[PDB]
């Protein structure tokens, strides 16, 4: 995490451990839980507004530094699922969803998969920019993240690549979100 010459920080809206729900966020925990395939708004904000060209990256990392240095994609089940979107790779865990200008990257020498979206400052009446991601395998998927937890790492950089702030939040992808929300939250 590192709110920069910007500010650069996420914000969740608050849904509550209730059932039904599909994304909730556990500002103590400062994890989320969702459903499969279901739409996470999460929200950037900003002292200043990054120059033009300044981009949106979203990408996954396991939590325990034992998995660090393991790439987190989709299972050998859900890569052979065809659920896309024609833009999303069968083999990326993490869709964006409402943008039409979104780049999917793996990196030629770390093999991390990210989704890159070009910032936008807030639209009017509005104090901070939304960007609808989605998680595309569950954290108990053998083969997957196989229960491993991770952390979803959102980073604003520059046209250019250089890295303009950095935040973070651990994600769990699961069908039981609000119930694993408080059956956690302690
Ligand atoms: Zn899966």
């Amino acid at each position: 995490t590192y709110q920069g010459n910007y500010g650069f920080h996420l914000g969740f809206l608050q849904s509550g451990t209730a059932k039904s729900v599909m994304c909730t966020y556990s500002p103590p925990l400062n994890k989320l839980f969702c459903q499969l395939a279901k739409t996470c708004p999460v929200q950037l904000w900003v002292s200043a507004t990054p120059p033009a060209g300044s981009r949106v990256r979203a990408m996954a990392i396991y939590k325990k530094s034992q998995h660090m240095t393991e790439v987190v994609r989709r299972c050998p089940h859900h890569e052979r699922c065809s659920d896309g979107d024609g833009l999303a790779p069968p083999q990326h865990l993490i869709r964006v969803e409402g943008n039409l200008a979104p780049e999917y990257l793996e990196d030629r020498q770390t093999f991390r998969h990210s989704v890159v979206v070009p910032y936008e400052p807030p639209e009017a009446g509005s104090e901070y920019t939304t960007i609808h991601y989605k998680y595309m395998c569950n954290s108990s998927c053998m083969g997957g993240m196989n229960r491993r937890p991770i952390l979803t790492i959102i980073t604003l950089e520059d046209s250019s690549g250089n890295l303009l702030g950095r935040d973070s939040f651990e994600v769990r992808v699961c069908a039981c979100p609000g119930r694993d929300r408080r059956t956690e939250e302690e």
